[PDB]
């Protein structure tokens, strides 16, 4: 049920074409153990958050274009975008550019996505969750990869 993006241009397309919702990207692999648990969460909340978030899965072997600049060295990575801008998060712990761990509670993810939506709609480049628990647009990364070669 969750859509997959099979090329770098599709990732950019997915991100460029949403004006009203957070784009949530899961960078990893369907067959990675951490991603299986994470995709379970994402899949089971996708309807709950349809009004303000859309969720895509990206295989970073099939689509490795962002591996370097988004530093996708973890097996499972979730990133948030809004109106073509990467959105940073302050959860209290962990990374600030991505969620690179398997996230147990379904409700936490829904809460984080809502936080991103709220904050990003107000023009904020970093949002801070009410609870305590570089990275340019995909277009720019694609461009930079052209220059290097």
């Amino acid at each position: 049920m969750l859509p997959h993006l099979h090329n770098g241009w599709q990732v950019d397309q997915a991100i460029l074409s949403e004006e009203d919702r957070v784009v949530v990207i899961r960078f990893g692999h369907d067959w990675d153990p951490t991603c299986m648990k994470m995709d379970e969460v994402l899949y089971s909340i996708a309807e709950k958050v349809k009004n303000f978030a859309v969720i895509y899965l990206v295989d970073i072997t099939e689509v490795p274009d962002f591996n370097k600049m988004y530093e996708l060295y973890d097996p499972c990575t979730v990133m948030f975008f809004f109106r073509n801008k990467h959105i940073m998060i302050d959860l209290g712990t962990g990374n600030n550019n991505k969620i690179n761990w398997a996230m147990e509670d379904k409700q936490e993810m829904v809460d984080i996505i809502e936080t991103v939506y709220r904050g990003a709609r107000k023009g904020r480049g970093l949002v801070v969750s009410p609870k305590d628990y570089p990275y340019p647009s995909p277009g720019a990364v694609l461009r930079a990869n052209a220059e290097a070669s």
